[PDB]
């Protein structure tokens, strides 16, 4: 079994890559794709409460994420494992210490610990980063609304700072993180991450 | 100035009646507010209707609602409070999640401590009034207004969880005897307030 998952800011083609990747191994592997909540009943509701997120204390932000990252690692990802599967996982714990950690400005370490309580120390086997700088990121994101309002000087420096997140967390480990130049065209970045992981499962 | 006190005991203490009367009779001296989790907070109230709906819910998916939910509620309305100079009454907090959670649910008093001081940021409460009643008297206020055996011994961890809280942080803690009848629970309560309010 293997818990594999994809990290990356915005802009990455992230949803695009994982998708492609998981029906080239479906057929060689017994391999499953999900994200959070992932369909879990109770995640579910947990995340409703934070897309239509408004201004909720970050600290709360956090915490949602990490129950809901709790609900799908019991009732989906722990069970998928136990039957020997490869799961293919869109964010994990990365997100949180990027995004609510890094980028909010809580503290990596501190939102790493509230994550610790909510994982029990399940980390993936491998991670998938995928690498994209911010201006490339910027250049998708904008093709997919082509009317750049929710894209302003914050926004785009926010999605800096994200980067600038992942590089620190990155650093440390390197050990379950495997990376991917994202800056390439998306088919590239498909065949890359592909390989990467077919290496890993032989 | 401002006065952050709790309120906390286990099941049949008669701490919602208690902490009624005990405000009734302060709101008249002080300018004080009576809340409870998760307070009429919108976001808190969301995050509660999943514990109470959930079932068979993961401990720790719970404790982090719970925690959650904390936060919304002390930053959305206890701390504005606080910074008015109002006399916060409050009905459960970080205690209530290390007695449940902590030790009756058995994960672990300082970790679901830890996940507290994250939600909390290190905000305790100035004085925190618990209700110290027996489990065969809460038992019986209990069968008095409503069930079953390890619900019963549930019960009895709660107040062994809150005794081990207790002697290891006298200094918030002030207890009160809630094995009498209610009347004298709440007379002895609101002597222990009054007197932390006027030293
Ligand atoms: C899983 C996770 C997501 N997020 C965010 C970042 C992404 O913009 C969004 C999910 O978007 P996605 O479905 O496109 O990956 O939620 C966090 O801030 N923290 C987390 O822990
Ligand atoms: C505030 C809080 C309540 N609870 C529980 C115990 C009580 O039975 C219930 C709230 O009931 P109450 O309003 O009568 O005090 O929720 C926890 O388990 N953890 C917490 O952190």
């Amino acid at each position: 079994s293997a818990f594999i998952t994809f990290e990356g800011p915005e802009g990455s083609g992230k949803t695009t890559v994982i998708n492609e990747v998981y029906h080239r191994l479906v057929k060689d592997y017994d391999v499953i794709m999900t994200r959070e909540p992932g369909g879990v009943p109770t995640g579910e509701e947990i995340r409703k409460i934070v897309l239509e997120g408004n201004d909720m204390d970050i600290r709360t932000e956090a915490m949602l994420f990490a129950a809901s990252r709790r609900e799908h690692l019991v009732l989906k990802v722990i069970p998928a494992l136990k039957e020997g599967k490869v799961v293919l996982c869109d964010r994990y714990i990365d997100s949180s210490l990027a995004y609510q950690g890094y980028a909010r400005g809580i503290g990596v370490e501190e939102v790493r610990a509230l994550n610790e309580f909510a994982i029990n120390g399940l980390y993936p086997d491998l991670t998938i980063y995928l690498n994209v700088s911010a201006e490339v990121g910027r250049e998708r994101i904008i093709k997919n609304s082509r009317d750049q309002n929710r894209l302003d000087q914050e926004d785009l420096k926010f999605h800096e700072k994200v980067i600038e997140g992942y590089q620190e967390i990155i650093h440390n480990e390197s050990q379950r993180f495997k990376s991917v130049n994202a800056d390439q065209p998306l088919e590239n970045v498909v065949e890359d991450t592909y390989q990467t992981i077919i290496k890993y499962l032989e």
